[PDB]
């Protein structure tokens, strides 16, 4: 058989999201919202707005030190930078944007550590920092691995 679904798109951008907090992951799944750092929010906002709805901005979530990704979400709005403070575990985040979680599933780093990022010094995708962008051809490979893991 074959899965040629992901191997076909050109308009799409994909970012790693790191979270120190398991509580924040749960709150994001529950309420379909997220917030990054200042520079992270700016990165995501720029990608969402220049995508202008002609493709998805995907977010690959991983809790720092957990050893695995925990799921996939799509950005669903621009960054609102002036919102209620202290809704996350730490009060160091300013703003909010909408997401839609697509997959909630733990995927061990062992399944993904062979994919390396030419834009991040050929480092494994599993050694990324928050809002590291993933080149589309590597992003396709990661997404197929996540969707097929069981
Ligand atoms: C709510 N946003 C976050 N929560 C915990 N850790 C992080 N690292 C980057 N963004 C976050
Ligand atoms: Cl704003």
């Amino acid at each position: 058989g074959e899965n040629l679904y992901f191997q076909h798109m050109k308009h799409g951008r994909v970012f790693i999201i790191k979270s120190y907090s398991e509580d924040d992951i749960h709150r994001s799944i529950k309420y379909n919202i997220w917030c990054s750092t200042e520079h992270g929010n700016k990165r995501l906002d720029a990608a969402y707005r220049s995508m202008n709805g002609k493709g998805p901005v995907y977010l690959l979530f991983s809790v720092n030190g957990s050893g695995h990704f925990c799921g996939v979400a799509e950005m669903k709005s621009a960054v609102d930078y002036n919102t209620c403070a202290g809704v996350w575990s730490q009060d160091k985040w300013k703003g909010r944007f909408d997401v839609r979680w697509i997959f909630v599933k733990d995927v061990p780093n062992s399944q993904l550590r062979h994919i390396r990022l030419e834009n991040n010094e050929n480092k494994p995708v599993t050694n990324s920092r928050d809002t590291q962008e993933v080149p589309l051809e590597k992003a396709k490979q990661v997404l197929k691995i996540i969707a097929s893991y069981k």
